[PDB]
């Protein structure tokens, strides 16, 4: 169907691809039980993002969405992407600071309401109700970046210098290109509709890549995952 934007949903299956097999040899090298864990969970959100892209790019994870008088192009797939995705990133970081059960929880709990409303958003067709979704999703985005912000990196404090160095690169990483995400909804195809969807999902790519592989790879070649 050549659809504008299939060329980055190309790109990001060929990047989450590349990504996942690079950390699969290196995690299947290393002996350390520590180090295994923290590359086990961070070569499954690559390989995760992969599968999504690539059912995107052959046209899957696409629903045309009534509102504002147009049959809206949306693709959902990229929320069952982030359900995983995100929670998984959320607990790299959370091992990494040792952080205890509680919080991962609650962080984990906020994690899901966030993808959660923010596909009942995309997905709802009274317009203006499509952004009280968003407010509530954004709202529980804000919440994580708090606890990450303020929780853990006073957790971080209690880590050697290069754990807490590591960490607060990731918890900056992560602070960065996650409150993009909202932004790009708000005017792009699920939002005001001013961003172009192929122009969109090339922010999303962007975002994505960085967020996942970026990330990982900062994590992992790390000295801070080994036990
Ligand atoms: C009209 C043009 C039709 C052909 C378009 C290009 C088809 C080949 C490229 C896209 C393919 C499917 C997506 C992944 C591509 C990965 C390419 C190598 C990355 C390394
Ligand atoms: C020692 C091994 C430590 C790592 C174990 C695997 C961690 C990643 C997989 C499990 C995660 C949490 C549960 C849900 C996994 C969903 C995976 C994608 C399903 C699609
Ligand atoms: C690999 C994917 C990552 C790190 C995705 C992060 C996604 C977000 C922080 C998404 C946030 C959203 C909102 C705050 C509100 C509207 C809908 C979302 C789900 C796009």
């Amino acid at each position: 169907t050549g659809r504008p934007e299939w060329i980055w949903l190309a790109l990001g299956t060929a990047l989450m691809g590349l990504g996942t097999l690079y950390f699969l040899v290196k995690g299947m090298g290393v002996s350390d039980p520590d180090a295994k864990k923290f590359y086990a969970i961070t070569t499954l959100v690559p390989a995760i993002a992969f599968t999504m892209y690539l059912s995107m790019l052959l046209g899957y994870g696409l629903t045309m969405v009534p509102f504002g008088g147009e049959q809206n192009p949306i693709y959902w797939a990229r929320y069952a992407d982030w359900l995983f995705t995100t929670p998984l990133l959320l607990l790299d970081l959370a091992l990494l600071v040792d952080a205890d059960q509680g919080t991962i929880l609650a962080l984990v709990g906020a994690d899901g309401i966030m993808i959660g409303t923010g596909l009942v958003g995309a997905l709802t067709k009274v317009y203006s109700y499509r952004f009280v979704w968003w407010a509530i999703s954004t709202a529980a985005m804000l919440y994580i970046l708090y606890v990450l912000f303020f929780g853990f990196t006073s957790k971080a404090e209690s880590m050697r210098p290069e754990v807490a160095s590591t960490f607060k690169v990731l918890r900056n990483v992560t602070v960065v290109l996650w409150s993009a995400y909202p932004v790009v909804w708000l005017i792009g195809s699920e939002g005001a509709g001013i961003v172009p969807l192929n122009i969109e999902t090339l922010l999303f790519m962007v975002l994505d890549v960085s967020a996942k592989v970026g990330f990982g790879l900062i994590l992992l070649r790390s000295r801070a995952i080994f036990g």
